[PDB]
């Protein structure tokens, strides 16, 4: 019933964002987004102008992967794809006006996750988690930095 | 700001990547590691009760299997008594590079902790077991 104590960091990370992504089917599947897609809509909601090869090493996916979740977006007409005027063969990527409406609707199902998930946090303990995770976050980076 | 998910993704993605680099060359995963290790301290688990374990539906669990049979790292056998379910074992060859898994792990946290003290370390941990209950309720 209770979860062993023996679990490495990564993989409570794994169990949470696990969560997630089941979250984000369920509240917004039937808009036909996933949580891989709603990663990249913010993402490029948030860097107009971001190339999808950037958005590809952010993530740290293959070529076919990242496009593929980009094709679904643009499918949905979420995100326009332009070819870079400086270099043919890289791609410019913006969120539509279609799509930055659903921004506002994405936004409220990760509030509510993250309500549900801190019901029995206090308000003290959650704003302290986030910026323990901002800091580990940081860390990350720049680990990915380093080597 | 960044959503919660955003953090947690971003920490969580340095991991992979660092396994790829420290163990890349065995042709292992984050997904494979994890089952590796699982089956470590569960010899003889069945098949489902790691997919029941790790949240993850049956097909995903299956193909990480297979992936780390083919390098022979584990071994699969039927259920004596059910033929159509798997009991899994590590094998010399798995048991042989565990260690050499098990300090990778730790060197992971330890990069991503080095700007913490120890107490805000074990916090942050405790906090996360916490997180990750109530997911599994949700
Ligand atoms: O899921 C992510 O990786 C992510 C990254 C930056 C901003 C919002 C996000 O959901
Ligand atoms: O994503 C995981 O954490 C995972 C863990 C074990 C087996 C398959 C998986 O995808
Ligand atoms: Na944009
Ligand atoms: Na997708
Ligand atoms: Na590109
Ligand atoms: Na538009
Ligand atoms: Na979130
Ligand atoms: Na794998």
């Amino acid at each position: 019933s209770h979860m062993d104590r023996d679990i490495p960091l990564k993989g409570l990370l794994s169990i949470i964002l696990r969560s997630h992504r089941v979250f984000i089917g369920r509240e917004l599947g039937h808009l036909n987004l996933t949580d891989a897609q709603v990663a990249c809509l913010l993402r490029i909601h948030r860097e107009p102008g971001i190339k999808q090869d950037e958005l590809a090493t952010f993530f740290h996916v293959d070529k076919g992967t990242i496009a593929r979740t980009l094709r679904r977006l643009e499918e949905s007409g979420f995100i326009e794809r332009e070819q870079d005027p400086e270099n043919r063969r890289r791609y410019i990527l913006e969120v539509t006006r279609r799509g930055e409406e659903i921004i506002p609707l994405i936004l409220k199902v990760e509030e509510r996750w993250e309500d549900l998930l801190f019901r029995d946090f206090t308000e003290d303990e959650r704003k302290l988690f986030r910026k323990m995770c901002r800091r580990l976050a940081e860390e990350a980076v720049r680990m990915r930095g380093e080597w």
